[PDB]
């Protein structure tokens, strides 16, 4: 299992709103900010989102994260086909001195 | 201690080439495709290297990535001042059945 806890799949239809949550504690998610990536087989993994909210440059304003407690949530708006791909959260913990990852979710467009 | 084994860090000059090793064993980089990512707190992390050698749309030519056997390295020719980050390699594992990372490497131009 995954330090951080995250819905094995996703799905939604094009156009619709959503959300993907990660679980952690206060030593990684508590305390440290957290990052968002995805990756499909085939294409570049390509980090989304950093920071808990902030974004890379080139990603698009449809991503956003926030974070509130022990918990990080990833939100995608208007989705699209190619916003299929597994999806991963991580962070460093504190008490582990090491980055933890979620374990992913499966995003697929209905 | 991280499942992938990295030198924690590693410098050289403006100019010059740097090589960050990778190593793990047959469950992971021996039958895995190998990814790295660079990290400099404060900024957004990125993708460099993912299916062991090739590289995101927008990462030039100067990162380069190889993989033989058990072990997998990145190289930076060209070391440019901006290259200063944390640079992790990650694959999956096929006995966890995840994907692991290495512990990193932190990059200082001297
Ligand atoms: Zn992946
Ligand atoms: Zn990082
Ligand atoms: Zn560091």
């Amino acid at each position: 299992q995954s330090v951080l806890t995250q819905p094995p799949s996703v799905s939604a239809a094009p156009g619709q709103t959503v959300t993907i949550s990660c679980s952690g504690s206060s030593s990684n998610i508590g305390n440290n900010y957290v990052s968002w990536y995805q990756h499909l087989p085939g294409t570049a993994p390509k980090f989304l989102i950093y920071d808990n909210n902030k974004r890379p440059s080139g990603i698009p304003d449809r991503f956003s994260g926030f974070k509130s407690g022990t918990s990080a949530t990833l939100g995608i708006t208007g989705l699209q086909t190619g916003d299929e791909a597994d999806y991963y959260c991580g962070t460093w913990d504190s008490s582990l001195s090491a980055l933890v990852f979620g374990g992913g979710t499966k995003l697929t467009v209905l």
